[PDB]
C-alpha cells in the first residue's frame, strides 16, 4: 500500500507514535517519507546482507526474522514480511522498541540527515488530524 501523506498521519496517530519518546507526528512521516516515500511493500539490501522491510525500513539484523540474516536477533519477535503490511500495526509497534533503545530517533540514518532539525511539521500540514 502508498499511504498518502495525511492518511499515514492518521493512522500513526491512531496507533499511538505520536509524540512518542517525545517524536512528534512530522518527525515519523517525515522518516517514513525518506525510508519508503510511504509504500509499505519497500524493501533495501544491505551491503552487510541484512535487508530493510516496510515504511519504516526496520532492519533485519536486530529487529525481525528473514531466515537469511546471520546471526541476527529479531527484537521485534515477528517475520520482516509483518513489516510488509497494508495494516502498519507491527512497523509502529517495532519502531517503538527501536526509538526506546537509546538513540532515539538518530537510529533511521535518514531521519539523522533528512528530518532532524527540519520543519518537520510541514510533513503534517494541513492534514485533519
Ligand atoms: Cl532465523
Ligand atoms: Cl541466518
Ligand atoms: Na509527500
Ligand atoms: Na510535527
Ligand atoms: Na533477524
Ligand atoms: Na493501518
Ligand atoms: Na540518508
Ligand atoms: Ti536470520
Amino acid at each position: 500500500k502508498v499511504f498518502g501523506r495525511c492518511e499515514l498521519a492518521a493512522a500513526m496517530k491512531r496507533h499511538g507514535l505520536d509524540n512518542y519518546r517525545g517524536y512528534s507526528l512530522g518527525n515519523w512521516v517525515c522518516a517514513a517519507k525518506f525510508e519508503s516515500n510511504f509504500n509499505t511493500q519497500a524493501t533495501n539490501r544491505n551491503t552487510d546482507g541484512s535487508t530493510d522491510y516496510g515504511i519504516l525500513q526496520i532492519n533485519s539484523r536486530w529487529w525481525c526474522n528473514d531466515g537469511r540474516t546471520p546471526g541476527s536477533r529479531n527484537l521485534c519477535n515477528i517475520p520482516c514480511s509483518a513489516l510488509l503490511s497494508s495494516d502498519i500495526t507491527a512497523s509502529v509497534n517495532c519502531a517503538k522498541k527501536i526509538v526506546s533503545d537509546g538513540n532515539g530517533m538518530n537510529a533511521w540514518v535518514a531521519w539523522r540527515n533528512r528530518c532532524k532539525g527540519t520543519d518537520v511539521q510541514a510533513w503534517i500540514r494541513g492534514c485533519r488530524l
